[PDB]
């Protein structure tokens, strides 16, 4: 391969991504900025702060990097792809205008109302003022959202107006997550079958990649606050073929065709969060690049090459492609430090990490591992995934979980419930 590549994060994600990039025949060298030591392995890792434009271009001119592919969304939100795209780089992640559609909830919810894509009846709100008329005349359960950026932990299901005002005054009185709350969304609570799923958009072409199972709440059966994600699995018909057909018709064509024709084409990742009832799919939310855990899962899956789909997207040259999934199914279980979604500890020892890294049916992800001495110790909220890939789900969350049962950290936490009915 003669295709440098320069991957940007630093979590369970984006090592994925690296261990799926390594597999190409289009890749020379690879990168990740700043990455983890646990990922040293499949890429240079590069010390830089992704949070400047400059020191990434940097990095790019330095190391002759003809592909950035963005795994998180603050670099989107900050502009990185514009910053790149006006040195003449290659990028995979959409530009700051068409990052919006995550960076502001409230910009996806007027979209939807103008187009006529379904998703939850809402209000948008700036003071607790116009945000407790909303709520008191408004049915209950429902669902209190920061507008920014909150990692997936500033959204609250309320079913009492009590925990609504707690949740309204957290974000725009008390500032609990930053300027992320400083406006926030109320909306409808839906029920039904929830997704994740994920299209690869080159600008106007849209092309599934794949659909996963996600589980946001800290604890087994949705119990708990809602965290970035504590598992994920992907397996064929989740949802129908139809489903699909219905989902990028109603939902993300008319998603790509507004941005394009508002000339903020949206290039990248597009990742819907989608709940299904009654046969009828409704929008929960756009992230804007790849979702974390849920890439995790997908990945396995993929029988088409992840470089040259990533290169193609970031080219605006989907429009002939499609991609082919096995049948397999795959299964990510994450383990968190202890605390999180809250306060966590960090520099906890964690030992098991070489047994089950052993293991040949089964990946171990740094998430958010660290060197001190010679011990793994924890050094974010997410710290380790464990991915495995079976012939039924069955066979995969097994063996993810005997590969868990070599994982002696007391301060860990994860679910047990991934892949149950």
């Amino acid at each position: 391969g003669s295709m440098n590549v320069l991957v940007i994060g630093s979590g369970g994600r984006e090592h994925s991504m690296l261990h799926h990039i390594r597999k190409s025949t289009l890749l020379n060298k690879l990168f990740i900025a700043p990455g983890r030591e646990g990922m040293s392995g499949l890429a240079d890792i590069i010390d830089i702060d992704i949070n400047s434009t400059i020191e990434v271009i940097q990095v790019c001119k330095k190391e002759k990097i003809e592909l950035v592919v963005i795994g998180p969304e603050t670099p989107l939100m900050n502009g990185l792809s514009d910053a790149l795209t006006e040195e003449g780089i290659l990028v995979f992640g959409p530009s700051k205008a068409a990052a919006r559609l995550e960076s502001s909830k409230g910009f996806t919810k007027e979209l939807c109302m103008r187009y006529g894509i379904p998703t939850a009846k809402y209000g948008y709100f700036v003071d607790t003022n116009s945000a407790y008329k909303f709520i008191d005349k408004h049915k209950l359960p429902l669902v209190v959202k920061a507008d920014g950026l909150a990692q997936g932990k500033g959204t609250v299901i309320c079913h009492t107006h009590e925990e609504a005002y707690n949740a309204v005054d957290a974000m725009l009185v008390h500032h609990k997550f930053g300027e992320a709350g400083c406006a926030i969304i109320i909306e409808e609570f839906l029920e039904g079958k929830e997704i994740s799923f994920f299209t690869l958009v080159d600008g106007s072409n849209p092309v599934i990649l794949g659909v996963a199972q996600d589980y946001k709440t800290i604890g087994d059966n949705n119990k708990g606050p809602n965290t970035g994600g504590m598992g994920s699995y992907s397996k064929p018909n989740i949802i129908t073929q139809e489903m699909e057909h219905i989902i990028i018709q109603k939902i993300i064509y008319p998603t790509i065709k507004a941005m394009f024709n508002m000339n903020i084409q949206f290039r990248g990742l597009l990742f819907a969060g989608i709940i299904i009832k009654k046969n009828e799919p409704k929008l929960l939310e756009y992230n804007v690049r790849f979702g974390d855990p849920e890439t995790q899962s997908i990945l396995p899956r993929l029988n088409s090459d992840f470089l040259k789909l990533l290169s193609l997207t970031a080219k605006g040259k989907l429009g002939n492609e499609s991609v082919e999934l096995s049948k397999k199914a795959a299964l990510c279980v994450v383990v968190a430090s202890r605390g999180y979604p809250g306060e966590y500890k960090k520099n906890s020892i964690i030992n098991g990490i070489e047994n089950i890294e052993k293991l040949p049916n089964v990946q171990l992800l740094h998430a958010g591992t660290r060197r001190e001495g010679n011990n793994w110790v924890s050094d974010s909220g997410r710290v380790i995934n464990v991915v495995a890939q079976g012939e039924n789900l069955a066979s995969a969350k097994h063996q993810a979980y005997a590969a868990l049962d070599l994982l002696d950290w007391p301060d860990g936490i994860y679910r047990y419930d991934i892949g149950s009915c």
